[PDB]
């Protein structure tokens, strides 16, 4: 049945390749996608075409590139391969992308999640010339369906002078009514309104985008999955961290610190905190809430089992099965689903508000439990900060998780001193690897070093954490945050120098 | 007159030793005290001869203090000369104090101030023993009237076991009526209140703390001033700073990034942010407001001129030279001050509705401009965090200022990486020193580091800034934030070992 709905709109529509001519080199172009959910298809590949041809005849065809989180191949995947980006933000997962921005190729900026929208009213990212957003339908009224995502669209199609739309076959039409669109002040020129909602599950929008038609300049038919990677199944490395935080929660509520239902919970990217939801599904912790910025499998596993009763955030990011699974049972999960706008889902204000928990993966932490959540050696991205910070810092509990070493053992990720900090020691106060778990509360740093290193450290190198540490508090300029700057980056750079930062 | 009005509590009043006697070793101590304002004064005293005498005798007798902030030589300084303090938080200044931290003889974490409040109710802190609070007065009914803070003063009285008052005669009886406490659940167990403040200068509260009087064990009147040291008038590198960011406000005015009345204000402890108040009192901008954790002189002068219409802070650390001004003149400034508590004055929810501009200075900034606040060398502590976190990552707008150069020109403020990081980049959108102003919207590292050693650096540096950046983008494992691992950290190594960053 007709997904545009709105008749006059019709007279838009035309193939991709059309549509992808209206984007000009230089231009400044926000498309709708949140972590492989919800980022428009075919458009970009016409778009990247077009790019190669014109860069072969010397012609420079470059566009700068943000979006609501990461996307997909069919988008940062084929702007990448026709180097036709300049500069890109705020979170990408894109090999080919990856690889251009480790290469200093494309320009990166991995700004918080939730203060995107607002930075981009703020004309920080520059003008936008268009907004390219995927659409389940357009209604009547010309009112836009977002699709597995919601993002930034609203604030893309506000900013833009140009929309383009798409409209995706694929995208199960009972997506129409499960996103929240608040029709509010909430990243626009201060001051700002209050967002009244004070439950993780509190409606206070409606299910539309809204745009003035005339702005529409393009509509594109398409039928495309949104791909995303699988997630590993749990094996025994993430089976032992969640063992030891559901205890902890455990520990938590018997000590009447948590309630029996826990607080709203917020679960980020990865296979890790993933794995930890997957736990969470047969645990002790009945009418469980969400209040995430992304939906993974194992939060829609929660949802299913029913020991979460609800979930929101501003987008489901599932595997090619999970994602098949939820598209043939969207009139179960609907119900069980809030889309959100991430300025909202990732509002500092609202997240200390409701209390969440936070639950993160990482790649490292240093021995006083300062994070790094992006940069490899400290200076190769891997993903990007996302909404790791906005979470971290706002929350009633913030989470760390990662096996306690990297790369079959060649790499610890417990380290002297982390090689690019994102969450600093008082925006992290629990980490959990498959050694154990680590509570840093009330404590000072010599204090967290020797929770982290006695509790989370591998074996392998819990010794030469300890050496360090204790020549550090002999030796270092000050004793408050001991150090040996000599060899604090050492492990890393033994790393670069051999392949592993087990000593020979 | 008669500063204590409730006549049922004039019973409990009693001299400064005996109120100290109340206070055990071990104990968790909540006192009031922000910025060098409004801390008790003669029960520490007491309390610190008490603990000599027993150390004298082989007897242990510390506490754990925990503040609103940074408080004044009778409190932080006696009880550090005392070694009467084995954990301390959040936030001191004292030299004594840091003396103790920084020789590891007192433990010390330095938590982001809006969030104090919230952990001490967490529970983070242990069980609180002992509240301690100065006050102006106490009304007819029992409530407490603060001095020339708020800070957390109103958490603590809800958590201690038991409370000890200071009502001091020095503190001018019209402080009665600055003050607006919420009893709103801004820090207590989730779900929290939503915080209805939606202008800088809007009361929600009341004038009083609230305590059960059958808690209040001792009163103890007091005469005493509170002790800040006097801000020096601003040098040539203060006033170049207070000129190249004066221009940029004009600027953003010009282009219509901000109103003429700029944004609410906050501006952080320490003479580089107190300089540029100095110079918006005879700048361009008129009906401008403050939203700060703090009220330095440069801002009391602008409420007296009317440049500025209204303060909004949780304390004001005056210079004596200030501080009798307006103890002086109470009248006066009553009318244009508010003081809330601190984790209303530093709730990011508000700031970020508000839409502040903060201004703060900095140790110093790595060439990809995160920035470190705290931690000298990345192990030695000058005074903490406070609520530089809390305001940088939350505002409209985050700026950092800092002579390019410290100790005589042996250290440059810009590193190849920063030794302790307590801002990310994501934290930190324009930087400022003598030499020039760099504007990072929208940039990414490679970026920033083009622009801040262009512009801030100081020129005996900037080559060797060059130098590192130039072999980094040719060496480094990625090239998304270029670092040399091997000398990342050196030129602090180099100060440790030979007194200067500048090779020989
Ligand atoms: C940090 C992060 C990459 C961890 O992901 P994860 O899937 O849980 O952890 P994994 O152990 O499976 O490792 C993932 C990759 O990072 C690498 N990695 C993890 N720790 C590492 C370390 N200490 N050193 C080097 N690489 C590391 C792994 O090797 C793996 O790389 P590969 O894909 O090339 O094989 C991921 O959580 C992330 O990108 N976080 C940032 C955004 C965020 O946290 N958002 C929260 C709100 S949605
Ligand atoms: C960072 C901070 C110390 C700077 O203070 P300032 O008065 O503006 O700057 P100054 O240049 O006068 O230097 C202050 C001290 O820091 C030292 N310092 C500054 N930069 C330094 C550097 N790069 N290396 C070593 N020391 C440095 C100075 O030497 C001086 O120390 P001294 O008293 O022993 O001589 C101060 O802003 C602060 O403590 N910030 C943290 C809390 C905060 O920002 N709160 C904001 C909200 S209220
Ligand atoms: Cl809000
Ligand atoms: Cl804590
Ligand atoms: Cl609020
Ligand atoms: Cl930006």
């Amino acid at each position: 049945t007709e997904r545009i709905r709105n008749v006059a709109l019709r007279s838009k529509v035309c193939p991709a390749e059309t549509a992808s001519e209206l984007i000009k080199h230089g231009d400044v172009v926000g498309t709708s996608g949140f972590t492989g959910a919800g980022y428009p298809k075919e458009v970009p590949k016409a778009l990247a075409q077009r790019m190669e041809a014109a860069h072969d005849r010397g012609e420079k065809y470059q566009i700068s590139l943000i979006t609501g989180a990461s996307t997909g191949p069919q988008l940062d995947g084929e702007l990448a391969k026709a180097n036709g980006v300049y500069f890109r933000s705020p979170f990408n997962t894109d090999a080919t992308m990856r690889n251009r921005i480790n290469a200093g190729e494309t320009e990166y900026f991995d700004n918080h999640l939730g203060q995107v929208a607002g930075r981009a009213v703020q004309g920080n990212y520059g003008k936008f010339n268009i907004a390219l957003v995927e659409a389940t339908a357009i209604t009547e009224d010309g009112g836009i369906v977002p699709t597995s995502s919601v993002g930034n669209s609203q604030t893309f199609l506000n900013l833009a002078e140009k929309v383009i739309i798409e409209v995706n076959e694929w995208q199960n039409p009972m997506l129409e009514g499960i996103h929240d669109i608040w029709d509010g002040n909430v990243s626009g020129v201060p001051t700002r309104d209050i967002v009244p909602i004070v439950r993780a599950d509190q409606r206070v929008g409606g299910p539309v985008l809204r745009v003035n038609p005339d702005k529409i300049a393009a509509i594109v038919r398409t039928n495309d999955r949104d791909r995303n990677a699988p997630f590993a199944a749990p094996d025994e490395t993430a089976k032992a961290i969640a063992g030891y935080l559901l205890d902890f929660f455990g520990h938590e509520v018997k000590q009447n610190r948590l309630p029996p239902s826990l607080l709203p919970l917020q679960s980020g990217v990865g296979n890790v905190a993933n794995a930890v939801l997957e736990g969470l599904k047969e645990g002790p912790f009945e009418n469980l809430v969400g209040y995430s910025a992304v939906i993974q499998d194992g939060m829609l596993a929660m949802l299913d089992s029913g020991r979460m009763r609800i979930a929101s955030a501003s987008s489901f990011s599932l595997s090619p099965e999970a994602a098949e699974e939820i598209n043939n049972r969207m009139d179960f999960f609907r119900s069980k689903i809030i889309l959100r706008q991430q300025d909202v889902s990732n509002s500092p204000g609202i997240i200390r508000r409701l209390g969440c928990i936070a639950m993160n993966g990482m790649i490292e932490a240093d021995i006083y439990g300062n994070v790094n959540s992006t940069r490899v050696m400290g200076s190769k991205m891997m993903n990007g900060i996302g909404g790791s910070g906005d979470f971290a810092r706002s929350s009633y509990l913030s989470i760390f998780l990662s096996p306690s070493t990297a790369k079959g053992g060649k790499i610890s990720a417990i380290v002297p001193m982390a090689a690019h900090v994102d969450h600093i020691m008082q925006d992290a106060q629990i980490f959990v690897t498959e050694q154990g778990l680590a509570d840093l509360r009330g404590l000072s740093p010599v204090q967290r070093a020797r929770e982290i290193i006695s509790k989370c450290a591998h074996p392998d190198y819990r010794p030469m954490l300890q050496d360090y540490f204790d020549r550090a508090l002999k030796n270092s300029f000050g004793k408050h945050t001991p150090h040996l700057l000599t060899e604090a980056l050492s492990w890393h750079q033994r790393f670069i120098d051999t392949g592993t930062m087990l000593p020979s």
